[PDB]
C-alpha cells in the first residue's frame, strides 16, 4: 500500500521483500530519494531494471529502451568504477584484421566499429604488409603527462619558480616528492611555460602498463605540495590547466609527445602493390604527398598528416577497453610514402604517431570482454617481468594497424 | 547445405583450402578458427557473441565479425534545453563521467535552462584535382567562382539525390593542385556517402569543361574528415552550434561548490590561456570529447569523428544585476552527426536515439532530428564543462 | 624662433621655422637624457625631405635609418623583365636570390596569377545572449541583410566594394570579417571607415549590440592566423616555373631528384613536425621583408604576407626537369599610401613599373607588385634549396 | 680605373670589350654609381632611380657582408618612444617605421607605464637554434640514432664536437623528432651577444660530422630541415622558445587608465579577453594572442640592425589583462614573448647608423664582463615596448571613434 512498504524497507531484513511496483510507488511519492536506490536495492541488475522503469515513464515514447540490452551483464566490475546511472550496455560489433606481421610476430587485431568496409580494408592492408616481408616498429618515447596551472602574485615570481624548477637541486626535490607516490613513478625533465603570473608545469612519467592519469595526478598533487613549501604564496588554480594536453588538439603533444611515441615502417614489393593493392608505387606516392602532406597543410592541420588513423585508433580502443575520447590526440599521425629499391618501384611506407595514450591495466580494461580482446593480442594486464611492456606492445600494434589501414585506403583512393 | 555438416567438418574444409545458413553459426566458426591461431586459445571466453542481431551488421557495419563489445550506458538528465527536457545516454568506461555531467545538468535546470541554436549545416568532402600547370588550376578556380560555372556544377551535384543541395564552393590552390570543398545538407544522414556521390558527378561535369584535369583523390584531406584541421574550425563542418545558460550565484555555491568569480578565473586561464600555450586549434575546452564520444557510441555515430566533432570553445562571464551569476556558453562549429545510416540502423543504438526523440528521418522537416541531436550534444557538453570546471576550481 | 638660438630654445623648454631644425632640436634635447650623449653622432638626419613624413608616417622623428638596397634581376615573370629591389642587411641574400632569377630565366621564365584580392578587417561585437548573436549572423547571411550592409560600407569610398561576409560566433561574441578591394592602396584605413559605417547601420537593426572593438583579431592583421591561410587576405597569388635539368646542374649545382627530396622533407615534412600553419617554405620572409622595406610597404605585415607553400616535382619527358611553384594566399600590399608616399621608396616602385595608382585599371599596380613578390620569393626558394641540397 | 670617366667604362661594356658584371672588381661609391647607370637604361623609365639616395654612405662595411649588387640605400624614418620605465631604468626606444601614429601611440603607452610605477621583465630562457634533417636507411636506424643522442655519453660526444667551434658554443639539451627514416635534430645554444645563426650553423655542421662517424649510413639532407624554425610560423618556437624568452608586466592605477588611456580597467579586460584570446582563437592563431606586437618588434629591429625577416617568430606574444588592487579597479597587464630572436653584434649591428640606435639604449656591441647581457637587455626592451604598444592600442580600441 505505502506505509507497510516503508516499515519493510526500514526493517533490517529489506527492499528485496518489496516488488518493483511498490519500490517505484515509494519513489514517486517522495519517501525514497532517487539517489539512495543504489545502496538500498541488493542486486546490481535489479537496480538497473528499476532505473530504466522510472526513466521510461518520463520519455515521450515509453517503449524506447526495449532493444537496449541490460540483462545478464557483469555490473560488478562497472558499478563504482566505470559508469554511473547505468541503464544497460551498448553492443559494438567486433571484427578481426590479421594476421598483422609486426616485428617478426603475428597479431590478430580486434576492431570495434559500425563503419562498413573498415575491417575488410584494414585486413587487405595487413595482407600487403605480410606478403611484403612484415613491418617493424619502435617505441621512441614513453610517459603520460599532467599539466596543472599555478598562479603567483607577480610574473617576476612565476619566473623565479620556473628558474627554481630548472636547477639541478630544485628538480631533485620535486622528483623525490613525485616518485614517492608509486613504484612506477619516475619523473622526467619538467617542461614549463609562463603566461604572466600563470605558470604551466608539465609532469611526465612512465606508469607501468596503466594509461596513468590517476597515478600521474597523485604524484603531481604531492609534487605541488612540496613546491608550495618553498613558495607559499603560489596558488594552485587547477590540477589540469590544459597544458597536458588531454583530449583536446594541441601542438604540445605532437612536438613533445604524450604517452607512447611510436614509428612503424614496411617495404611493399611492386608486385604486391600491383596484385593486392591494385595500383602502382608511383601513384601511391603522388596521392600521399598531395593528400596527406599538401592537403592537410592547406586545411591548416596540426598533427593530421594521415588519411584515417582515427578510424583504426578508435576501433582498437573501443575493443580493448581504452578511453575512446583520447582518440583526439592518440590519432596524431604523419604517413610518409616514398620509392624504394633498384628501379624505384617498391613502396616504402612509414607511420609516425607521437602521442598514443594507451594502457592494458585500469579503466575499461578491467571489464572481461575488453580483456578478451587484450588477450588476443597477448597484452592483457600487467607485465610482471618487464613493467610497461604490454602497453608498449599495444602501442606498437596500434601504429602497425594504422599503417595497414593507411596502405589500403590510399590504394583505394589511388585507383578510384 | 552446410546445416547437414558439423562444426569440425566445415573447419576441416577451411584448413584444406576449400555457405553457412545462419549468421550466428558463421560467427561461431570464425571464432573457433581464430582461437587455434592464438597463444592463449581461451582468450575469447568472455567476448560475447550469442543471440546478437547479426542480420543488420553483416554486409553493412562490420566484417570478419567474432562477437560484440558491451559498453556500459548511463543517463545524464534531465537536461533542460530550449524549453524541453532530454535524458541523455552516454556509453563510457570512465568512472565519474556520467555523475559529473549529471551534476552539470542539475545546475542548468535550476538556473532556468539552457538555450541553443544551429548556426550552420552542411557535411563536406574535399577532393584534390590537378591540371598540367598552376595557371591552369587558376583558370579552373576562376571558372568555378563565376555564377554560370557554379550553376552547372550545382546542377550536376544536385541531380544525384533529393537532399543534394550544393552550397557555396570553397577552393584552394597549391601549385597545380586544386582542392575543392563541396558542401551540402543531407537530410538526417551524416551524409558522407551522399556527398561523395554528388562530388563524383560534379567533377565528371568539370572534366567536360577541363579535359586535362586529373582527379587525384576523391578526398584530398581538405574536407577535413577525422583529422584535426583549422578549416573545420573556421568554415564549420556538419552542424555548427552554440549553447548557453545563466546559473544563479546561489546554485553555483550549492550544486557546484565554488563561486562565479572562481569559475571565470579557471575558465580563462585553463580553457583560453592554457590551451593557447599548448598550441591548440579548436581545443579551448575542458573535456568536450568525453561527452561527444560517450553520446556518439551510445547513439550509433562514427566515434572516430570525435576528432573534429569535439572542437569547442568554452566561455564563462559575470552576469545579472550584481555580476554574481555565471554566464556560460559552448560553441561547437563542426559536430558531425546523423540519425539515419551507419551504426544508427542497429536496434540498441536506435533505443538511445528514441530516448532523445531523434531516431530515424523526420518526414515533416528533413534534417530536424540530426539538428536536434547536435543541440543535445552541445548542451550536454556545456553541462559537462560546468561540473568539471567547478570540480577543478575547488 | 627664427631670431632665437638653438641654445635659447632648449633652455625655454627645459625650464620652429623648418622641419630639419625641429629634428635637430629634438635630437639635442634627447641627447641630454642619454648615458652616452654622443649616441646620435652617426645617425643621419640632414637633407631628408621630412615634409611628407610629419603628421603621416612617423612622430618624434630624430632622423632616418639607411637600409642597403641591392638588386636581383632580371626576373623573367609573365614575359616581362623585372629588376627587383631588396632592402636588407643579410649577406648573400641578394646574391642568392639573383642566382634563382638566373635559373628561372634560362628555363623560359616564370608565370603567375592573382587568385583572390581583398583586404579585410574583423571587428568583434557582442549581443546580450548567444541567441541574439545567432539572430544577427542569420540576418547578415540573408541576401537582403547583406545588401543593406553592403550599401552602407560602399557609400564611404569610391573603391569600397563589399565582398561576401564571413562571420564566427563564440557565445555572445560575433566576429564579422569585412572584405573589399581598395584601388592601389593596401586599404586598412579605407576598410576601417567602411566597417564602422556598416556597423553603425547594423546597430539600427540590432540596438542592443555593443561594438567591442573595430578589430577583434578576426582580420587577422599582423598576427599568425589560419583564417588568412585558408580564406586569404589582400592578394592570393601562385607562381610557377620549370628549370631544365642542365640548368639545375650548372647554375644550381644539384639535380632535380635531390631538390624534390629536400623540398618534401624540409618544406612539407619538417614544417609539419614543427607544427607550422602556413610556413611550408624555406625563407619567403627574407624576400618579402626586403622588397617591403624597399618599396614603402608596412614591414610588420611580413607576419602573414610571408605565408607560403613551396612545391617541387619532376617534369618533362625524362622526368629530369624541375617543376617549382610557390603559393602565397595573403600578400598584404599597396602602391599608394603610407610609406609609398615617400620619394625614395617610390624610386623602387618606379623600377618595377608599379608606382602610384593605375588610372586605366585601378588596383592593377598593387596586383602587379604582388606577382613580383611571389615571383621573387620563388627565385629565393630555388636558390636556397639548391644550396641546401648540394650542402656547402 | 680612376683615370677613366663614367661614360668611357660604360662604352666598353656596351661594345662588349669588357665583361659586364665583372667590372666592380677592377673598380665603392663609384662602383654603385656605375651599377645604377648601367641599370637605368634597362628600365622602362631611365630616371626612376633619381630620388633613391646613394652618395655619402659607408659601403665598405656593407659590401660582401650585408648586401650585394648595391644601388643605394632606403631611409626609414626613426621616431622615439620614451621614457620607458623598465627594471628601475629609463629607455628611449628608437622605432624605424612609416606607419602613421605608431610612435605616438607607443609613446602614450610608455607614459601610462611610467605613471604606474614602471614595468618589470625577466628573461626566462636563452638560446638560438638550428634544426637539420638527416636520413637513415630505415626508421629503425633513425630510432637508433635518437636513442643514442639521448644517452648522456652520446650527448657528451656531440656536445664536445659542438662546443669546439666557438667559445660561446655551449650545447643545451637536444630535442629530436622522427618522421619515418627522417630524424630532425634541434640544436640549441647561447651565442654571446650575437643573434647566433652562423655560429650555431658551424657547431651544428661539426656535430653532425661527429655523428656521421658513429653512424656512417646517415645522409645529411639539409643543414636546416625547418625544425629550427627560422623565419616561418611554427608551434615549436611558441612551446620550446627560440632566442630569448621574455615576460614583462606592470600595474596601471585606475586613475591613470582614465586620464592617460581614456578608458577603464573593466573595459580593457573585456576587450583583451575577447580580441586577444577569443578573437585570435576563432581565427586559428598559434602564437598571435596580441594586438600589434609585430609593429613594435619590426620598428625596433629595423632601427637596431636586426634581421627584420625574423619578426615572423620574434613577434609571438600573449597579452594578458586582469583586475588588480583592493577594489579590482587597477589594470594588471603582461606580455609573454617566448621567441625574441635578437643580437647586438654581427650582421646589421655592424653598420654605424644602426649602432647609434643600439648605443641609444646602452646595448651596442659585446658586453665584455657579462657575455650576452647586451642582447638580453635588448630583448627585455623589446618586450617592454611591446607592452606599452598593447596598452595604448587596446585603450584606443576600447574607447572607440
Ligand atoms: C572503408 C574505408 C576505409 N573507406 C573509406 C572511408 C574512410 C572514411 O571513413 C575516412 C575518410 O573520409 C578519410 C579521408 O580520406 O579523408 C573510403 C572512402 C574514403 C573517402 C571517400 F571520399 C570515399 C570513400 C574507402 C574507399 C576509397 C576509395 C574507393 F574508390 C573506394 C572506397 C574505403 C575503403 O578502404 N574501401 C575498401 C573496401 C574494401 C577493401 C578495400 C578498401
Ligand atoms: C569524471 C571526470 C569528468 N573528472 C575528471 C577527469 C576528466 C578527464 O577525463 C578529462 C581531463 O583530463 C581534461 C582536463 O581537465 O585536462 C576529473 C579530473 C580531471 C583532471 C585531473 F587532473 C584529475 C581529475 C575530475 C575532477 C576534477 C577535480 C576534482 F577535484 C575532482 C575530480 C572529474 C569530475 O568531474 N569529478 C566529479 C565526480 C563526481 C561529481 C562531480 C565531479
Ligand atoms: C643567403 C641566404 C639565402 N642563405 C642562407 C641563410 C638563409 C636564412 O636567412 C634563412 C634560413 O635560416 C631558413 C631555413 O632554411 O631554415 C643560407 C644558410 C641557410 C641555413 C643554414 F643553416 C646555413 C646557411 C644559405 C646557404 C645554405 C647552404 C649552403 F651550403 C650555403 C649557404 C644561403 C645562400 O643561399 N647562400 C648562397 C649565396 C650565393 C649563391 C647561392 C647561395
Ligand atoms: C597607430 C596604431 C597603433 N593604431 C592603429 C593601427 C594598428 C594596426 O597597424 C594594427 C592593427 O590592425 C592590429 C589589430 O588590432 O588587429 C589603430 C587602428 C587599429 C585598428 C583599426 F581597425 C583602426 C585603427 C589605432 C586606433 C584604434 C582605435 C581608435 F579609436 C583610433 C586609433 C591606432 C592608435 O594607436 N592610435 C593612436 C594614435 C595616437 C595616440 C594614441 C593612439
Amino acid at each position: 500500500p505505502n506505509e507497510e512498504c516503508l516499515q519493510i524497507l526500514g526493517n533490517a531484513e529489506g527492499a528485496k521483500f518489496l516488488s518493483d511496483a511498490e519500490i517505484i510507488q515509494l519513489v514517486n511519492a517522495k519517501h525514497i530519494p532517487a539517489y539512495k536506490l543504489e545502496t538500498l536495492i541488493e542486486t546490481h541488475e535489479r537496480g538497473v531494471s528499476i532505473r530504466r522503469q522510472l526513466l521510461s515513464k518520463k520519455l515521450s515514447e515509453p517503449s524506447s529502451l526495449q532493444y537496449l540490452p541490460y540483462r545478464d551483464y557483469n555490473y560488478s566490475l562497472v558499478m563504482g568504477a566505470c559508469c554511473e546511472n547505468v541503464i544497460g550496455y551498448m553492443p559494438i560489433p567486433v571484427g578481426v584484421a590479421g594476421p598483422l606481421c609486426l616485428d617478426e610476430k603475428e597479431f590478430q587485431v580486434p576492431m570495434a566499429t559500425t563503419e562498413g568496409c573498415l575491417v575488410a580494408s584494414t585486413n587487405r592492408g595487413c595482407r600487403a604488409i605480410g606478403l611484403g616481408g612484415g613491418a617493424s616498429s619502435r617505441v621512441l618515447a614513453d610517459g603520460m603527462t599532467r599539466g596543472p596551472v599555478v598562479r603567483l602574485p607577480r610574473a617576476c615570481d612565476s619566473a623565479e619558480v620556473k628558474a627554481w624548477l630548472e636547477t639541478s637541486e630544485g628538480f631533485a626535490v620535486i622528483k623525490e616528492a613525485f616518485d614517492s607516490t608509486s613504484r612506477f613513478a619516475r619523473l622526467q625533465k619538467l617542461h614549463t611555460s609562463i603566461a604572466g603570473r600563470n605558470l604551466y608545469i608539465r609532469f611526465q612519467s612512465r606508469s607501468g602498463d596503466a594509461m596513468g592519469m590517476n597515478m600521474i595526478s597523485k604524484g603531481t598533487e604531492k609534487a605541488l605540495s612540496k613546491l608550495h613549501e618553498y613558495f607559499p604564496e603560489m596558488q594552485i588554480l587547477a590540477v589540469s590547466g590544459n597544458y597536458c594536453t588531454d583530449k583536446k588538439p594541441a601542438a604540445i603533444n605532437w612536438i613533445e609527445g604524450r604517452g607512447k611515441s611510436v614509428v612503424c615502417e614496411a617495404v611493399i614489393p611492386a608486385k604486391v602493390v600491383r596484385e593486392v593493392l591494385k595500383t602502382t608505387t608511383e601513384a601511391m606516392i603522388e596521392v600521399n604527398i598531395n593528400k596527406n602532406l599538401v592537403g592537410s597543410a592547406m586545411a591548416g592541420s596540426i598533427g593530421g598528416y594521415n588519411a584515417h588513423a582515427a578510424n583504426i585508433v578508435t576501433a582498437i580502443y573501443i575493443a580493448c577497453g581504452q578511453d575512446a575520447a583520447q582518440n583526439v590526440g592518440s590519432s596524431n599521425c604523419i604517413t610518409l610514402m616514398e620509392a624504394s629499391g633498384p628501379t624505384n618501384e617498391d613502396l616504402y611506407i612509414s607511420c609516425t604517431m607521437p602521442s598514443i595514450e594507451i594502457g592494458t591495466v585500469g579503466g575499461g580494461t578491467n571489464l572481461l570482454p575488453q580483456q578478451a580482446c587484450l588477450q588476443m593480442l597477448g597484452v592483457q594486464g600487467a607485465c610482471k617481468d618487464n613493467p610497461g611492456e604490454n602497453a608498449r606492445q599495444l602501442a606498437r600494434i596500434v601504429c602497425g594497424t594504422v599503417m595497414a589501414g593507411e596502405l589500403s585506403l590510399m590504394a583505394a583512393l589511388a585507383a578510384g
